[PDB]
C-alpha cells in the first residue's frame, strides 16, 4: 500500500480524510494547525454528514482510528515536512494557500513524489476532472495535479455528455452556490465570478471560447446546482436529452453522474457521491436546439470522493 | 377624490395600503380583514423587512386612523354581503388572494363597487395589465374585473419588451429565483425548483411572444429580493455595451421608474425597498456568439410590485372619470 | 387494535413514520387534505430526518405492503371509525384541541382519543416517565400528550425536584401578536404554557416555575433553559450526576446526558424528551442551578406519542 | 478640533466611522485599513445590515471624501510605522482586533499619538470603560490604553447596575443568545452554546459585583441583534411593576440613551440600528418568589456598542482639553 498525507484540514481535508479511510492506499499522515483533541473531533462529529461511522480515539503527537495511526504535524512550510522521512508517496493539498505550483513544489522536494491540489492549479502540470479527461494524466511528465474545483467537477462531465451526443454551438451557465464576496452571507443573493467555465480550456480543449458562466450565492447550506444554458448543433427533444443522461448513468460515467427522475429538493441529495445528478424532471427544450439542465451536487461529499478516486488514480500509476 | 377600499391584509394587502395612503390622486377609505384593531395598527407601524412605517397610526373598535385619516374596518369572508355601495367605493383592490376569480371577484361589483383589482394573476378576467407594457390596452368601459399579473412577470414583462423591440426575440429560457408538489417540502434549509407562470402570463400581455419563452423557478430562503435571470436569442448581433445600452437609455425614458439600471456590484439586499419593478444587473450581462444574451434582473417581490398596483389603481381612477 | 391519524402535518407525519416500526399497534387510516401521490411523498421524503417503500393509489396507500386507507375529511363525526374498526384516534390537525371537539371523533365510533397538542378540558395530561401511572382507562377518554417543550422540561424538573427538592425557578424554552412576525429573521419573544402546564403532570410544583419562549430560525433542535434555585446544596457534579444515574435509571430512554460538546443539529433524529447538556451546568452559590437541556421538537415527542398510544392500547386490551 | 483615527475596517471600525464622522465633538482625519479605496468607499457606502450610508463618499487615489471631508486613507500594518504626529492625530480609535495587548498598543503612542481606545477589551490595558456605569473613574494623566470592553459586557453591565443599585443582587445567572470547540462548528444549522467573558468583565467595571454573576453564550443564526437573559436573585422584595419602574425611571435619568425600556410587543429585527447600550423587553419582566427576577434585554452589538465607542473617544477628547 502506498502512503498518503493530507496537508491541511479544512472542510474539504475532513471530508477527503473521512472517504480515504479504503484499500487502494493508506493515509498516515495529517499536517494540521489543530491539537490532537480538535483534529478527534472534527473527524467524529459532522455539521453536515452526521457522525462518524468508524472509531477515534486522541493522542499526544499522533491519532488511531479503527486502530489506524496517523501522526500530527504542525508545520506551515511544506519544506520543513519529514515525507520521504515517513515514506511518504503522494501528498493531497487541502490548505489552500499553496495552489501555486511553485510553493507547492516544496512537498516534493521534502521527499513526495506527487502533489493532488483539491482546487484549482497555478503553473500545474495537469488538471484533471474525474470521468471526463483522466486518460491525459501522464504519470512520468506529472507531479503537481490539480483536481479542479467541485463546480467544474459538476459541468464537465453535464456538458462533456450534451457535446458528445448532440454537438455544442454555444452555452451560458449559472452556478447557484452554497468583491462583493465581502458580504453578509445569510441575508443575501449574491452574484459573482466563476471559474469552471474557464476551467473546461484544461480538461476539454474543443469547447473553448464556447462556454461562459456565473455564480449566485445562496443562503442555504451544502448542495449546490449548475442552470446551463445550451444551443446544439442537431435537433433534439426534452426526452432525447434524459435519455443520454439516463444511458450514460448506467454507463460510462456511472457514478459520476446520476439521472434523478424523481421530484427532490437540494437537501434530499445531501450526502450524494456523484458529480453531477441531472434533475430529469427540469430539463427544457426551445426550438429544438435550445437546451436547459438542471445538475445538482453536493459541495464537498462529491468533490471528495473525485479526489479519492484521483489519488487512487495516481497510486495505480506509480505501481 | 375616487374612493377605495382594500380586501385582505396579507404582506400585498399591507405593502400596497403603506404607499396607497400616501398617494393623493385617490384616497383610501375602507377595508377587510380577519384582524383585530390593535392588531392591523400594529401591521402597518412595523415592518421587519421594509423596516418601521413612516407616518402615524392608532385603534379602535370598529375603525383606524393613520397620518390624519379615518379608516373603516370589517371583517366580512364574503363579498356580496360586503357594504360597498354604502360607504361609497367605487373600487376594490382585492388582495386576500381567495377572490382572484372573476366571477368571484364580481361580488364586489354586485355590492356597490364599480371595477375591482387583483393584486395576483386572475382567471376569467376581463383584462391582465402589466404597467410600462400593456397599460394601454385597458378600457374602462370594456373591463371591470382586472389583474396586475404576477410580481415576477411585473419583472420579466418589461426586460422582454425592451429586448424585442430593440433586437427583437428567438428563443429563450428563463430561470427565477425566488426570495420567500415539491413546494409542500421545508423551505427553509432548501433551493426548490418548482414551475413559474410568468412566462406563460405574457400571452396575456405581449401576445406577439407566444411559445418563444418557458422557464422555471428556483426559491432559496432569502427574504426578500429576487431574480429572473434570463437567457435568451435575439434576432441580431449584439454586445455586451449594446445590450446594456438598451437598458440604460429605456430607464431613462418611456420605462423611468418602472426598469432601472445599476451598473454597481451589488447584491440582492441593496435592492431592498426598492420600487422599480426591474432592476438590471449590468455586471451580469454576458453575449455569446453574438446571439445568445444573459441578463439578470432584480426585483423586491412585495414592493416594487405593490408600487404598479398603486399605478394600476390610478389609471382607473383617472379613467372612469372620462 | 386499529389506529387512526387525524392530520398529516408534521407532527402527524413523525408521528406515522414512528409507528411503523411498531407491533404493538398498527396505522390503518389517515385522514387528511393531501392527494395520495403527495402523501406518498411526504411519507417517502423527509425534509429533516433523511429518508424511508411506499406506494401509491386513489384512495389508500401500500407501506411496507401494508394497507393505509385514505381519508379526506374535516369533520370528524363523519368518518368511518366504526366502520373501519379504529379504536384511537391520534388527533393531529390540532384544530381539535377543545374536548367538545375531539369527541366527534367517539361519535364517529372512535373509543379514545390522543391529542398531539395540550388539550383544553382534556380528561388528562400524560407526559411519559412523569405522570403516566395517572391514565385511568375508565374514567379518561380524550388524552393529551402536552408540547414538546412540557415533554423536556418535566422530566428534567422531576429529577430535580426528587434529588434536590425546588423553590423557584424561571426558565427560557429556545424554539426553532409578536407570533406573526417573519421567523426568518428574527429572535421572536412570545409566550411558553409548558411551565403552567406542570401544574397538571407535577402538581406539586404549582406557581413554583414559569417560562417564556425564544423563536429562533433553525431547523429543528430546541432548547429548554432552566435556572433553577434548590433546597439544599449542590455542585456541577452533583446535578450532573443526578442526571447521568435517571438516564441509565428509571427515564432511560427519556432523558439522557450528554457529555461531550455538541451543537443542536447533532440531536437531529435523536428519540429522547430531554438531552441534558454537562457541559452547560451551573451553580451559583450552592442553591442556583442552571440546566440546559435539548430536544428534537418532532422526533422526541413523536416517539412520545408512540409510547402513549402503545400505552392506552394495551390498557384497553384488558 | 481634536484629529482622531480608526485602525481598522472590519464591521465594528465601519460601523464606529459611519457614526463618527457624524460627531461635532470631534475629527476623524484618516484610516488605516488593508482596502484599497474603492472598495473602502464601497463598504462605507453600502451596509448590508444597516442599509445604506446616509450621505455620500467618493473614492480617490490615497485619501476620500465624505461628506465632503478628507479622510486620509493609511495603509500600513505597522502602528509604529503610521504618521499620526504629522497629521496632528492625538487619539487613535483601535478596532483591527490585532493590537489588543498593551505591549501592541502602545506603539500608536510611540508613533506620536496621545491615546488609544480599544473596541475590544483589553489586555493589560490601563483601564476598561462602560459608558453608564464606571465612566467618571477615567483619569486621563494615568490612562493611555483605553479599553470599551465589548458589546455583550455593555448590555449586561447598564443593567446589572440598575439592579444592584436599587434592590441590591444577591446572585445571578445569565444567557447571551448572539446573533451573526464548538465555536469550531458550522453555524448557520445550529445554536451553538459556548462560553462568555461578559461576567467575569463585570469585575473591571463593577467590582463589588465580582463572584456573584455567571454566564454562557448561545450563538444563534441571525443578522444583527443579540440579547441578554438574565435571571438574577436580589436583597429585597419586588414586583414586575417594581422593576420595570427602576429601568422606566432610569432611562428618562442617570442613562438617558444607555438603557431603553421597551412597553411593546416587538421582536429582534425592531432594535436593528437602536443606539442604546441595552433595551429591556418590559413584557418579559418575571419575579417568581418576589425575590427572583429574570430581564430581557436587546442590544444592537454593532450599533449600539459603536455610539459607545464614540461616546467615550467624545469623553477621552474632553479632557486633553480639561488640561
Amino acid at each position: 500500500m502506498t502512503r498518503v498525507a493530507i496537508n491541511g484540514f479544512g472542510r474539504i481535508g475532513r471530508m477527503v480524510f473521512r472517504q480515504a479511510i479504503e484499500s487502494a492506499f493508506e493515509i498516515v499522515a495529517i499536517n494540521a494547525s489543530y491539537p490532537s483533541e480538535t483534529l478527534a473531533h472534527l473527524i467524529k462529529y459532522d455539521t453536515v454528514h452526521g457522525k462518524f461511522d468508524g472509531t477515534v480515539e486522541a493522542f499526544e503527537d499522533h491519532l488511531l482510528v479503527d486502530g489506524k495511526m496517523i501522526r500530527l504535524l504542525n508545520n506551515r512550510d511544506p519544506k520543513e515536512l519529514p515525507w520521504t522521512d515517513l515514506g511518504v508517496e503522494v501528498v493531497i493539498e487541502a490548505t489552500g494557500k499553496f495552489n501555486s505550483k511553485e510553493k507547492a513544489i516544496l512537498h516534493v522536494e521534502a521527499g513526495a513524489k506527487k502533489v493532488i491540489l483539491t482546487a484549482p492549479g497555478k503553473n500545474e502540470d495537469v488538471t484533471i476532472v474525474v470521468g471526463v479527461n483522466e486518460d491525459q494524466l501522464d504519470i512520468t511528465k506529472h507531479t503537481v495535479i490539480s483536481n479542479a474545483s467541485c463546480t467544474t467537477n459538476c459541468l464537465a462531465p453535464v456538458v462533456k455528455v450534451l457535446d458528445e451526443q448532440f454537438g455544442i454551438e454555444n452555452g451560458l451557465m449559472t452556478t447557484v452556490h452554497a468583491l462583493r464576496r465581502a458580504r453578509a452571507c445569510g441575508q443575501s443573493i449574491i452574484p459573482t465570478t466563476t471559474g469552471a467555465a474557464k476551467a473546461l480550456a484544461k480538461v476539454l480543449p474543443h469547447l473553448n471560447g464556447k462556454l461562459h458562466g456565473m455564480a449566485l450565492r445562496v443562503p442555504t447550506p451544502n448542495v449546490s446546482l449548475v442552470d446551463l444554458v445550451v444551443d446544439v448543433k442537431r435537433d433534439v427533444t426534452v426526452e432525447a436529452i434524459n435519455d443520454a443522461f439516463k444511458t450514460v448513468a448506467n454507463g460510462a460515467l456511472k457514478g459520476i453522474v446520476e439521472f434523478s427522475e424523481e421530484p427532490l429538493v437540494s437537501i434530499d441529495f445531501n450526502t450524494n457521491t456523484h458529480s453531477a445528478i441531472i434533475d430529469g424532471l427540469s430539463t427544457m427544450v426551445m426550438g429544438d436546439r435550445k437546451v436547459k439542465v438542471l445538475a445538482w451536487y453536493d459541495n464537498e461529499w462529491g468533490y471528495s470522493r473525485r479526489v479519492v478516486d484521483l489519488v487512487t488514480l495516481v497510486v495505480d500509476e506509480l505501481a
